[PDB]
């Protein structure tokens, strides 16, 4: 299955982010593992040009992978269809304060490793928003939900940042993901659950390691019978 | 407990919408019963005047009460809380082609039984769309994350509307909930799992009788030990 696909259980990955918030251009570097049967995956991450940072990190978080998804065999798995080649992406972002962003990744596999490449603007950035303040905590868990325009799978979530204070500030993301090579079987209409979380933050070092569980399921509420759609 | 809130486990409910779609004007009404421990709704819509409607009957759904959700004690209900005087809302709808949509409700308890009046505007909605074409043959489940501001509570989702062809049609909507009075607990960030679907289409009566399932809950995957937020 995964021989085939030229994938393993455990893939390392590196990650490759150039990024211009405002006018503040900056690149960041990951490298990290994951397991693509579990929907797991663990990411240090550094800022390699434009430290120190004027607004929060958890912006670029989605930017640093949904072959680290686990999908169960009921569900068609896209992504890891997608492979040997990889698969891009083009995901528009709208905070809830009017702020805009524009994130455009490739994910290769090269030497039995994810290889990403991903580029980040933002724009529009409240200045005494939570984001340019520095307000947020992290991110909470999410529901993003996953369905088929022809060749490609389109991504709808709504991410919600944890503030300081215990308040919340939300954005708008859609994501279109699309195989470099055809694809078997187009997946039905499903939800990604995801949780991404921050497992060390070392600001001495310059250092945040992010973990991110995300799996592929159904509603659990059963469709009535005899109901539509 | 529900009988303090002057509740019973299942209260009868009569829904009265108005409604302005582009320059078409509209009243509908709905009656209908639900079980507010289980989550559950189940009410019969008919259209009073502006019949027929020259837009798809989905977009109002979400217009004809989150007292019909499944809390449990874990999780504090702000809606049952909320009575005896009720609770409003003010929605703001966002279609993935541009279209908008605003919605404004006012749910009451009187004498045992759900009184909703809302009123439901809409615009900028595209002739070819599948909307106005009515190519929607209803909505698919969705999960709406809860959280505290202050003393509302705030609700966003991404619904999505199943297309005749097998394509989707979502749009983005943020929901202001607003109890009448003050409120012992105010409920911590969770979500609202939905599952709307019309359980009889009769349009020789001009009947469409429509079943919700809600049932609140958080992230069903566990928080890394040790991780942020």
């Amino acid at each position: 299955d995964l021989a085939k696909l030229g994938l393993k259980e455990v893939m390392p990955t590196k990650i490759n982010l150039e990024g211009l918030v405002g006018d503040h251009a900056f690149s960041m570097e990951g490298v990290g593992e994951g397991n693509i049967l579990e929907g797991t995956q663990e990411v240090k991450i550094s800022v390699t040009k434009g430290a120190p940072l004027p607004f929060a990190f958890d912006i670029v978080s989605v930017a640093f992978n949904r072959a680290y998804t686990g999908y169960p065999e009921e569900i068609s798995d896209y992504f890891l269809q997608s492979f040997p080649e990889g698969f891009t992406y083009e995901r528009n972002i709208r905070y809830q304060d009017g702020g805009t962003a524009i994130v455009k990744s490739d994910i290769s596999l090269e030497d039995g490793k994810f290889i990403v490449n991903v580029d980040f603007k933002a724009k529009d950035l409240r200045r005494m928003g939570p984001v340019m303040q520095q307000d947020i905590v992290g991110m909470q868990p999410s529901y993003e939900s996953m369905y088929t325009n022809v060749t490609s799978v389109i991504g709808e979530c709504i991410i919600a940042f944890k503030l300081q204070t215990g308040k919340h500030f939300t954005y708008h993301m859609r994501t279109v993901y699309k195989s470099k090579k055809p694809v078997e079987t187009m997946p039905l209409y499903h939800f990604i659950q995801h949780r991404l979380v921050k497992t060390n933050v070392d600001t001495a070092s310059g250092y945040v390691v992010q973990h991110e569980t995300a799996i592929a399921a159904h509603s659990t509420i059963k469709k009535i019978e005899g109901s539509l759609p």
